[PDB]
């Protein structure tokens, strides 16, 4: 007979995710100031590493935190991204102090916990701006032409971020990125 796993194992996640950091500085490429901190695949793993970090709200303005699935790299040019866009959630001066923190957790378990169900696939990850004329998260989806799973993903996001209904929030296809109005809305 063997052990009850149960008392012993790790839980996991129905993914393995990589968390990124970037760091502001002019005189290197984007590229080259985005760096991986370290990757997980189990609950006691992400816990872990999201107790040991500082929150978004105390980054020097210009950075950003980055959680994308194992393999997918937390930019456009990305096998999974380049033909997709992001949810974008645009927040206040105020809503740094008030609502940053707690909306980027609620996003990092959105991620981990696959709460986006059927359309888990269209995923890639999310994205944590921290900006001096405000901050911005967004969800990352791989295909903007997929209506249907982008759609989902969109409301059940809003529904778990739990800000006024009334307030309605933009999709954005990267492609688009000016050298930026939205496909969808919800
Ligand atoms: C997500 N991303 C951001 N950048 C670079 O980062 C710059 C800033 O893009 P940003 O997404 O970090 O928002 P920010 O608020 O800093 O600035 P703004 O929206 O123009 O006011 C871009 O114009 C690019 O030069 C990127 N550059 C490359 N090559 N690939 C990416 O995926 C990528």
């Amino acid at each position: 007979e063997v052990a009850n796993p149960e008392h012993y194992i790790k839980h996991p996640l129905q993914n393995r995710w990589a968390l990124w950091f970037f760091k502001n500085d002019k005189s290197k490429t984007w590229q080259a100031n985005l760096r991986l901190i370290s990757k997980f695949d189990t609950v006691e793993d992400f816990w872990a590493l999201y107790n040991h970090i500082q929150l978004s709200s105390n980054l020097m303005p210009g950075c950003d935190y980055s959680l994308f699935k194992d393999g997918i790299e937390p930019m456009w040019e990305d096998e999974k991204n380049k033909r997709g866009g992001r949810w974008l959630i645009t927040l206040n001066k105020q809503q740094r102090r008030s609502d940053l923190d707690r909306f980027w957790l609620e996003t990092l378990l959105c991620l981990i916990g696959e709460s986006f169900d059927d359309y888990s696939d269209d995923v890639c990850g999310a994205v944590v701006n921290v900006r001096a004329k405000g901050d911005k998260i967004a969800i990352w989806t791989t295909e903007c032409e997929n209506r249907e799973a982008v759609t989902h993903i969109g409301r059940v996001y809003k529904e778990r971020l739990g800000l006024p209904p009334k307030i309605v929030i933009g999709y954005q296809s990267h492609a688009d990125t000016a050298t930026t109005k939205n496909r969808f809305v919800v």
